[PDB]
């Protein structure tokens, strides 16, 4: 009930290398959705961006809310990673991490966004809320994106 | 879009093999929920039973729907399955399968329910009222179980 994980794992039509640089390079949530972020971008010592740190201003189910994330990139592996550090979410958890990994389907590709938290108490909710809203996120993504 | 998989992954505080004869010897759906099955068991050959074939009559989210459904286990990997063949969640959905996964942690154990879908179109949800039912009602059962 207290450390758990939750999936949203997706069939596209997409290389799954070409898949990942876009989701890598897009605002995952789109204009209809209130929204913006202020905050910087990491650089690994060569001086090339690596990552971010955002704070992000957001409506989620009709409620105002605030959160700051570490982003992370692993290209080898196509993962991308959102690390929770401070706001709303961490009234119901501990940690929120968001994993999303894109590859090839053994047959397109499969992408998993990954949801993996710590909740304070077990009064806290599992994080459904955000699961919807990262499945609907790249559901909307991957319906303007199409072949050739 | 069109085909997924939407995971909940619970830990708990229970070897795997005793959980997993716990899930499947249990109704998956707290009495305070209205529901009740009829149908029948499933044997192999040898009279011992392996499975079940339940019509499904219950409320979810404040709506009465059917489900038919066949169960079927592997004990040597503690996998129960689900495979819906009938009901409201095909006027949604071509395919709609259950699994419910337990295993030792590489550390208790770790609980999986996996919802494998495909949609009938892309007006069609992912089935997120499901997921949210199955995690609850896994936590419920979980609460009632202690050590010792």
């Amino acid at each position: 009930g207290l450390v758990g994980k939750l999936v949203t794992q997706l069939e596209v039509n997409c290389d799954a290398d070409i898949f990942y640089k876009i989701v890598k390079h897009h605002e995952e949530v789109p204009n209809v959705i209130p929204h913006f972020f202020t905050g910087v971008q990491v650089t690994k010592g060569d001086g090339l961006v690596s990552g971010s740190i955002k704070e992000w201003n957001y409506v989620l189910e009709g409620k105002a809310m605030t959160a700051v994330e570490e982003t992370t990139h692993a290209d080898e592996t196509r993962t991308l990673t959102h690390h929770i550090t401070e706001g709303d979410a961490m009234k119901d958890y501990k940690k929120f991490d968001v994993i999303v990994e894109t590859n090839p389907k053994p047959n397109g590709s499969v992408v998993t966004y990954s949801i993996v938290y710590e909740k304070i108490n077990e009064d806290s909710p599992a994080p459904f809320d955000y699961l919807k809203f990262f499945h609907q996120n790249i559901v909307d993504m991957s319906a303007h994106i199409c072949s050739s």
